[PDB]
């Protein structure tokens, strides 16, 4: 097994995957690493199993169809993995915790949003469709772009949104386009 957490790249109290060499901090894994379960399989392994059981699940899909899917267990897992892939980027620190807004010439967003809030919402099964989760994720970056206007800090939102979107297209097998 790896000697650093797959998400945050730090050592510490790590839980080891039984079916792959990845390791995790308890609350870096999503969902939080389960108490018992020997063997234990991480989210990466669980996603790979989905694809192996149903190879046709990798044929291209329309985003509009994906978004209307109900959050059954497989879609729940896929959203958890997509959230985890965003946390894997170090630039996610800027969007993890509850933001505050006091900048000359800007007004804060009407609906603030952050990664830890999405994390809790997923944990508490508050999203009924994939669209719920994706809307809150995209709102994180949209709020950031609007607030930071022409400050170059706006680019952090662009960068983390790009990681989100690339991973969304990969995990949900969105049909490739030009
Ligand atoms: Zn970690
Ligand atoms: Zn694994
Ligand atoms: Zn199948």
């Amino acid at each position: 097994n790896s000697n650093i957490c797959e998400v945050c790249n730090k050592w510490g109290r790590l839980f080891c995957c039984d079916t792959c060499p990845r390791s995790f901090h308890e609350h870096c894994h999503i969902p939080s690493v389960e108490a018992n379960k020997n063997p234990w399989s991480c989210i990466f392994c669980r996603i790979k199993t989905i694809q192996e059981r149903c190879p046709e699940s990798q044929s291209g899909h329309q985003e509009s169809e994906v978004l209307m899917r109900q959050m059954l267990p497989e879609e729940q897992l896929k959203c958890e993995f997509l959230l985890l892939k965003v946390y894997c980027d170090s630039k996610s620190c800027f969007f993890a915790s509850e933001p505050y807004y006091n900048r000359e010439g800007s007004q804060g967003p009407q609906k603030p949003m952050w990664l830890n809030k999405v994390k809790t919402s997923l944990n508490e099964q508050m999203y009924t469709r994939v669209e719920g989760f994706v809307q809150d994720m995209r709102l994180i970056f949209h709020n950031h772009k609007e607030f930071y206007r022409e400050d170059k800090f706006t680019r952090l939102g662009i960068q983390v949104q790009d990681i989100f979107e690339k991973n969304f297209r990969n995990i949900f097998a969105i049909q490739e386009t030009s």
